């Protein structure tokens, strides 16, 4: 198999620092009121174009997310500001590669966070993996009517709404072979209900993994680790990035992280190209 | 048994607001340089003087923790200053109740953190009761020579040189009954590696939980829980709340706050009285 894998630009979210590394800048006698800052940093998904069928990591943002009549609620749009041009939307994104969402044959959910579950409702052609606990955790939000916080109700509306088509991945599940080179890493609980990783093997480029918010950047990754200012389970969460730096170094693979900003520079992305 | 129960004011705290309270105000696009707030908060132990012997739960600061020759390194000075008067020195509450430090017989340390196990080195004729993963991991502190941090190389330096007589609870061993009325409640890991409280029932006051830093105040009470802004184990956090909280219900008991400046005001210190 020769794959091509893109990745695509989805715009740009910032939000307070405390958020991506937590107690970043303490309080001191000398700085009893210290200042956080409000910091600026990528949304991005990854398609594999494979001979056995196209593979989507992520789906960013709803295009419908921010404004006065957006499916964001007004202290998310606050806390969490996406900006996107049209053409940083996943449906244009893909359109530019001659890619319908009919032509996805399986979407890989990371987790169903508002920066990554935002498009899935697009793709009723194909196979949605997701972790079952990830899965569960949000179909509460939804069943609770909950309109605050990361999972947003409107998007989970469309996703049953559109009938997507699920496979969850269990909580004790071997890590799942999906084509050629490519297989789904279960993280499990850590900085939310249920992470996924992709662990894709490329001919040409090597061995790249996908971490999502398993590890936000390269001063998350350490070592040592710095994690983030909320987290679901800590213990799982600093577990998931040890196994991932033991993964890399076994497999001599390069650490894509969810949102940095300084590695995102320097990827290809899908106006110039692709690896193979 | 007719025990009593006093409250020892060993002096006050200041930290960042967020280490108590996560994320308690995060920056948004209108306030995105949001800062925090130096809150000040009690350092107090319990003494239960109880016909079977005298139970202390936790030994503040260690006299010597503040200053230029202080055992404290200079950044946790920074961020977590101590501020003392001689007659709040647990050696001296103790004296002013004409309680020498041999008349202890147990010391139950909720956890091994600089503000709760200061004065551990006192009490060579007691019992020293301490979860077994706590112990574990403030010695590896010691041992891989850690300077910075919330467990202090000094305090456990003399805890090793004054022989302190250990009884490490495992990790899955139930409630330890130390006298009539007084229960050791294994809390496990959350706030730090591990976590013990204490369920005294009085004659007089009936039920009370001692939770230490397993709940820091009200607000973390809630509900909705509030958690701290850094954890060791996030999970085994809101778990240990909700147990405790249940715990409450059951027992028809008061739950004593690690660090609740509005409770501790209410309560009858060592200068006025004591619980029966
Ligand atoms: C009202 C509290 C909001 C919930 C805090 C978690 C939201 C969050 O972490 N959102 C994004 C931030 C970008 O990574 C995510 O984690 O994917
Ligand atoms: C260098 C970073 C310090 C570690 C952060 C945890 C220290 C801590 O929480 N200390 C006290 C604060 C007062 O409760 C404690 O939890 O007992
Ligand atoms: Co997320
Ligand atoms: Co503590
Ligand atoms: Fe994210
Ligand atoms: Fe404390």
């Amino acid at each position: 198999a020769r794959p091509k894998l893109y990745v695509m630009d989805n715009g740009r979210m910032r939000m307070d620092k405390n958020w991506m590394i937590a107690m970043h800048n303490p309080a001191t006698i000398h700085n009893p009121n210290a200042q956080t800052e409000f910091v600026e940093f990528p949304i991005y998904t990854v398609l594999i174009d494979h001979p056995e069928g196209k593979i989507l990591f992520d789906t960013s943002c709803n295009p419908n997310s921010m404004g006065p009549q957006g499916r964001w609620a007004e202290s998310t749009q606050q806390m969490f500001p996406w900006t996107a041009t049209e053409e940083c939307y996943l449906h244009n994104r893909l359109e530019q590669l001659k890619v319908r969402p009919e032509d996805i044959r399986y979407v890989v959910a990371s987790h169903l966070h508002l920066d990554h579950a935002g498009c899935l409702e697009m793709f009723t052609n194909a196979t949605i993996i997701v972790h079952e606990d990830e899965f569960n955790g949000a179909l509460q939000c939804y069943a609770r009517n909950q309109k605050e916080g990361a999972y947003i109700w409107a998007d989970i509306d469309a996703w049953i709404k559109n009938n997507l088509q699920w496979r969850t991945v269990k909580r004790h599940e071997d890590n799942i072979l999906l084509a050629e080179g490519v297989k789904v890493l279960n993280f499990g609980s850590g900085h939310a209900w249920g992470m996924l990783g992709l662990h894709v093997e490329l001919p040409e480029t090597g061995g790249i993994i996908l971490a999502s918010d398993a590890i936000y950047t390269a001063e998350s990754y350490g070592p040592p680790i710095k994690p983030p200012g909320i987290i679901y389970d800590s213990l799982g969460y600093m577990n998931t990035v040890e196994r991932i730096r033991r993964i890399a170094q076994e497999t001599k693979s390069q650490v894509w992280f969810g949102h940095d900003a300084e590695q995102f520079k320097k990827f290809r992305k899908s106006t110039e190209g692709y690896y193979e």
